[PDB]
């Protein structure tokens, strides 16, 4: 209608592809722009990578307390938490907080070697119901975003179906679903993301993602001013090999699908 019309304006203008996954949990209605299309999560994963360990903290009790050695040669490409603690240790607590809030790259590829690999992560996707999350490599690599390559990707309507259930759902125990939320609403790389587009009374928990072929995103679990919970998965990619970031993109989308 018209929100599937100002989408593709704006898609028009961005002259990218952008994949939109809107849910209402007030009366279960969806918003779906190229919903089905396989888009590269980027960092938008690391919310699986949380959740996996989080999980696996329901059987494990003081998992997250387990301290991890941080090494130098451990550290890649971006690590803000983690040169700190370079030669010491973090909790997985932390390091799934440093992944989720500041966006550290070693921090998730901790996550991922004590699940088991990346093929755990995906694994434990298949357990919640996700059938097309897949987490083929590990960082920094896994950011590639090559037009028309599948790894590292994930339809805008299985993230936010899978963000529903970990966030809102009983995909994870009361105590791990707390955290997981408590830990992306006090993210700080995502102001200028789907935040921008929300009005400020509007409480927001997310995660964010930049990738290679200038691919921007942000998924979100949104407590809008006085009314039931939205879950909102937008993603964007451009055809350029080294082009520029556009997170107004998004925040227009969220805009758009809100206002
Ligand atoms: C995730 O996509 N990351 C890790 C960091 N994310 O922080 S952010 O949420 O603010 O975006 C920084 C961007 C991206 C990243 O590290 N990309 O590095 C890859 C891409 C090119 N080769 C390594």
């Amino acid at each position: 209608a018209d929100v599937q019309q100002k989408l593709a304006e704006l898609e028009r203008q961005s002259g990218g592809r952008l994949g939109v996954a809107l849910i209402n949990t007030a009366d279960n209605s969806q918003i779906l722009y190229r919903a089905d299309e396989r888009f590269a999560m980027c960092s938008t994963s690391k919310v699986m990578a949380a959740a996996a360990v989080l999980k696996k903290s329901e059987s494990e009790p003081n998992l997250l307390n387990q301290r991890v050695e941080i090494k130098k040669s451990d550290l890649v490409n971006y690590n803000p938490i983690a040169e700190k603690h370079v030669n010491g240790t973090m909790s997985l607590a932390e390091l799934s907080a440093a992944a989720l809030q500041y966006s550290d790259n070693v921090a998730m590829n901790k996550l991922i070697a004590h699940v088991g690999g990346p093929a755990s992560v995906t694994a434990f996707a298949r357990q919640l119901g996700d059938e097309t999350f897949r987490l083929d490599r590990t960082e920094p690599t896994l950011n590639t975003a090559i037009p028309g390559d599948p790894r590292d990707t994930t339809s805008p309507r299985a993230m936010a179906q899978t963000l529903r259930n970990l966030t809102l759902g009983k995909a994870l125990g009361d105590s791990q679903r707390a955290q997981l939320v408590t830990w992306m609403k006090g993210n700080t790389t995502g102001a200028a993301s789907i935040q921008a587009g929300l009005p400020a009374s509007w409480v927001v928990g997310d995660k964010t993602g930049s990738g290679g072929y200038g691919t921007t995103n942000d998924i979100a679990v949104i407590w809008p001013k006085d009314r039931a919970p939205l879950i909102l998965v937008t993603y964007f990619t451009q055809p350029q090999p080294k082009a520029e970031s556009r997170r107004d993109v998004l925040a227009s989308a969220a805009k758009i699908v809100t206002d």
